């Protein structure tokens, strides 16, 4: 009955795994929306991915939008076609607007346009006529001190998760696969 | 009703603002302690600084003190004056007393003079005629084993935090801005 | 009660105390194992190694095993002799593993290896005649994504650290000295 959830957790704790079970529960067709950039080359993400749609149940849908995701989803109108959402991830969505930056080490531009992101999520997420599940990453536990880039990406990470964990209806964190309950109404 | 409690998080976990609505509830005169420095040139904190000291309520007294802080604390006679005590925090009191130390990657000396200052705070803290809460950060969740000073670091602010959470009344660890109680009597 | 328990938190965050605290809950007699190679030369664990050797109750018998764990437990007979069993620890299973690949950018040897080693582990503490507590470390929660054998580590790890979750009966995350319940029957 959550209309919308936060999981989070950190590399490799479950969080996709459990996200898409909380998406099941929504009905047997789901929204999955992936943030993630397929590149060419070394680095590429292309083989986790093909895996990942190859899993993927058949009735579910998948819409490719690396910015302006709230915007995207919206307009294509799929909101009104399926039982519920899955948004896959925030962490890189906040990547993709790190790197659609002029310069990396200005915090300012990129805060600005993340923030931006989030809030429309939750502007769209308000008007859905379905749940929504959102999985994100923890990255501030460490220490990552080194480089300007890094910094602002962490604290940028930081506070969209803030945000949607704010208006989230129930927030997970994920330790080892297990989620622990962080809000829930 | 607690006198002493913790308040632990990553970085841009909230844990600044929720400790800061800890520290309202003691009373209207809080007594705010810094230990962070204020640099000249790149990487100074001077930015974030001015804007905490702009948002501060009017009523909040503030002690900068980097180092010795229980010691600063106490003299200050600050504690006979308030409602209640804020420090800000354990993260930079670590950083200020390891790079204190002649030799940043010898563990031993900076390890013992930071559980010096602990014991002086924790002293202090039970002597104390208001509550305090303190912020501090978790760091010890990622990778860090690169250079002995960062592997240093992270060994003896893990160090603190277990000696603080021990004392403390009330313990909290932030997860995108919400608390998990960790401790409460 | 509880037949298998998993520890996990950061560094410095008082989950080997934690864990050792379970064992001797066991029984007097309790099987250490330890995971750890006392290297020659800089960057050697033998101090903090002795010291522990040094502080362990002197009825607890201590296994050295860096790999094969299962194999190397099981063929010592020893858990017919005590009356339980603390693993010490995942993180090093883990270091030690991936170090014995040819290649350690190369992430599907080590992976392979490791999982071999946690489900035989699983197996031996399924058919143990007396409980195990397991200590293992959170490293997800930072941002390390700068070299390959890195992130493989640290994807290893937290694959390890969900199959041991997933059997263990009770697990426990550490916050500056202090257990999280994650898990509990």
């Amino acid at each position: 009955g959550s209309h919308m959830t936060l999981v989070l957790g950190g590399i490799r704790s479950g969080k996709s795994q459990y996200a898409e079970q909380i998406a099941a529960g929504f009905g047997k067709k789901i929204l999955y929306v992936a943030t993630a950039e397929v590149w060419p080359g070394a680095g590429s993400m292309e083989y986790r991915v093909r895996k990942h749609q190859e899993r993927r149940p058949k009735s579910w849908l998948t819409l490719e939008c690396p910015r302006h995701v709230a915007s995207a989803v919206g307009e294509s109108g799929l909101l009104d076609q399926v039982d519920g959402v899955i948004l896959e991830c925030v962490t890189l969505l906040s990547s993709n607007t790190l790197y659609a930056q002029k310069d990396p080490t200005d915090y300012e531009p990129f805060q600005e346009a993340l923030i931006e992101e989030i809030e429309a999520l939750k502007k769209l997420i308000r008007q859905s006529p379905v749940p929504w599940v959102l999985v994100s990453s923890e990255t501030g536990m460490g220490i990552s001190q080194s480089d300007a880039e890094t910094r602002h990406y962490c604290d940028g990470l930081g506070i969209a998760n803030q945000l949607l964990a704010k208006s989230a209806d129930e927030v997970y964190f994920m330790v080892a696969g297990l989620p622990l309950t962080v809000k829930k109404g």
